C-alpha cells in the first residue's frame, strides 16, 4: 500500500569508465575503484564498481540497484548507475577513506572524542533516514560504513535489506536476539546492531565477542551478558548500548532519539569520551586536487567533481 517508487534507474555505458584497482575481492566479487567520465560533460567523478565473477548473480545484484537508486540521503550510499555487462555492474560513489572498522583501527591514536560522537550522530541520521522509508538494513556494522572523509560517513551494503512490514552468512555477533532465534528484524533489531557498531567505534575496532563461537552467541545473550564497557566510556555513552541491547525490542531507542542523544554529547565531547590526549589530535583531510591525482593514479584531475555534487 505505499506510495509509487518514481526512483530513476540510470543506464551508464561501461565504455566511459576506467577501472584502476581492486578494492576488495572475494567470492562474492569484486570492487575497483574507477573513474567514469561521462561523454561531452567534462567531469571525471571517482567512483567504485561493484561486480560478480550467472543468472542467479544478476538477480541479487539488481535487487540492490532496486534499493540504492530509491534512497537519497548525505548518510546513505550513493548509487550512481549501473551497466548492462554480461554481468551487471553496480556504479557508487567512490569513498576514498576506506570502510570506518578499517579506519579506525589504523589511525587509533588520532581519533578524538569528537569524530567519535559526530560518527554516532551520522550513522544514526542515515538509519533514522532508512527507517522513514520503511528499509531495514539487516547488516549495519562498522564494516559496512564508509568514509568520504574523516568528517562524513555513509552507510553501506545493502545487499541484505528489506523493505519492512514489522517482519524479517548471516553476521551473528551483530544481530538482535530475536533474530537470531526467530528470523525476525525490524528497525529496532538495526537498532541493536546500531549499538554494537557502537562499541567498535569505542574500542577502536575490536572484534565483538573476540574468540567466541558464534554458535555460543545466542545462549550468552540469554544468560543476560553483553559486550564490556569499553575504557574511553563514560556511563552514559555506555548506558546507551545497553539499551540497544535490551530484550525487549519496543523498548530499544529509536534512531531519532539516539540523533538527539549523541549531538548533545558531541557538544561537550571529552564529558563523555575519555581518550588519553584528546586535545593534541589531527586527522587528514586533503579535499584538494593533488589528493585525488594519488588516489586516482591519474596526472590530470582538473575537472573531477565529487559524485555528491554532479547531479542530473
Ligand atoms: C562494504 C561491503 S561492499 O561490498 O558493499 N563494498 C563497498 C565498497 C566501496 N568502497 C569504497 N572505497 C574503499 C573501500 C575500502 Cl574497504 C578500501 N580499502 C583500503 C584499505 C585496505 N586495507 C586492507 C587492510 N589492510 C590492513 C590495510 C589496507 C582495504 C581496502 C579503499 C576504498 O577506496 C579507496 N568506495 C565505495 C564503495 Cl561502494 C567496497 C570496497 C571493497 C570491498 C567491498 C566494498
Amino acid at each position: 500500500g505505499e506510495a509509487p517508487n518514481q526512483a530513476l534507474l540510470r543506464i551508464l555505458k561501461e565504455t566511459e569508465f576506467k577501472k584502476i584497482k581492486v578494492l576488495g575481492s572475494g567470492a562474492f566479487g569484486t570492487v575497483y575503484k574507477g573513474l567514469w567520465i561521462p561523454e561531452g560533460e567534462k567531469v571525471k567523478i571517482p567512483v567504485a564498481i561493484k561486480e560478480l565473477r550467472s543468472p542467479k548473480a544478476n538477480k541479487e545484484i539488481l535487487d540492490e540497484a532496486y534499493v540504492m537508486a530509491s534512497v537519497d540521503n548525505p548518510h546513505v550510499c550513493r548509487l550512481l548507475g549501473i551497466c548492462l555487462t554480461s554481468t551487471v555492474q553496480l556504479i557508487m560513489q567512490l569513498m576514498p577513506f576506506g570502510s570506518l572498522l578499517d579506519y579506525v583501527r589504523e589511525h587509533k591514536d588520532n581519533i578524538g572524542s569528537q569524530y567519535l560522537l559526530n560518527w554516532c550522530v551520522q550513522i544514526a541520521k542515515g538509519m533514522n533516514y532508512l527507517e522513514d522509508r520503511r528499509l531495514v538494513h539487516r547488516d549495519l556494522a562498522a564494516r559496512n560504513v564508509l568514509v568520504k572523509t574523516p568528517q562524513h560517513v555513509k552507510i553501506t551494503d545493502f545487499g541484505l535489506a528489506k523493505l519492512l512490514g514489522a517482519a524479517a552468512k548471516v553476521p551473528i555477533k551483530w544481530m538482535a536476539l530475536e533474530s537470531i532465534l526467530h528470523r525476525i528484524y525490524t528497525h529496532q533489531s538495526d537498532v541493536w546492531s546500531y549499538g554494537v557498531t557502537v562499541w567498535e567505534l569505542m574500542t577502536f575496532g575490536s572484534k565483538p565477542y573476540d574468540g567466541i563461537p558464534a554458535s555460543e552467541i545466542s545462549s550468552i545473550l540469554e544468560k543476560g551478558e553483553r559486550l564490556p564497557q569499553p575504557p574511553i566510556c563514560t556511563i552514559d555513552v555506555y548506558m546507551i548500548m545497553v539499551k540497544c541491547w535490551m530484550i525487549d525490542a519496543d523498548s530499544r531507542p529509536k534512531f531519532r532519539e539516539l540523533i538527539i542523544e549523541f549531538s548533545k554529547m558531541a557538544r561537550d565531547p571529552q564529558r563523555y569520551l575519555v581518550i588519553q590526549g584528546d586535545e593534541r589530535m589531527h586527522l587528514p583531510s586533503p579535499t584538494d586536487s593533488n589528493f585525488y591525482r594519488a588516489l586516482m593514479d591519474e596526472e590530470d584531475m582538473d575537472d573531477v567533481v565529487d559524485a555528491d555534487e554532479y547531479l542530473i
